[PDB]
């Protein structure tokens, strides 16, 4: 598909996001040459954001549901799933595959 | 001391981007990590610009000037002559060190 997680360590496999919960990840992100265009983990800035609700990249909105709390996966998102053609310049060309590694702290209220 | 040159290949050793010149160039910018946030040179766009006038980071401004026509080489320029503090969110974080491989194609109308 557009997105495919790969599971690198198991959550707890009872509590995932559903649309509208209010999520909260560390991740990080590459560009199939290797390039980390994006790094939550670097920054100890926790990424939190609503979640069906179309306020990330599809590939992000359809992927991290089937992620149980505190799993950690990575996600490969085509670039229809992700920046499409146009890209998000300097960073992102167009036309680009994702690699985000991506960890799940929490959903709602949650952790 | 803010940005250092290694010349790769010579250019004609006669032919050197003054101040106000209008520059034309072929770039690859990377962090100190391998990772690449910028390259004229992947999209087949080669970047034109004027030198002295600060419409590119001061690196640039200072390290484009040391350059013949034609020459390849490689500059080293510190987050202070660079993005500094802030940086360039998502690609290039706060406090970067950067590193560009350059090529002078062009001095206003010289090739």
């Amino acid at each position: 598909m557009g997105v495919t997680k790969e599971l690198k360590s198991p959550g707890n496999g009872v509590d995932f996001p559903k649309k509208g919960d209010f999520v909260t990840i560390h991740y990080t992100g590459r560009l199939t040459d290797g390039s980390k265009f994006d790094s939550s983990v670097d920054r100890n800035e926790p990424f939190q954001t609503q979640i069906g609700t179309g306020r990330v990249i599809k590939g992000w909105d359809e992927g991290v549901p089937q992620m149980s709390l505190g799993e950690k996966a990575v996600l490969t998102i085509t670039p229809d799933y992700g920046y499409g053609a146009r890209g998000f310049p300097p960073c992102i060309p167009g036309n680009s595959t994702l690699i985000f590694e991506v960890e799940l702290l929490g959903i709602n209220n949650k952790r």
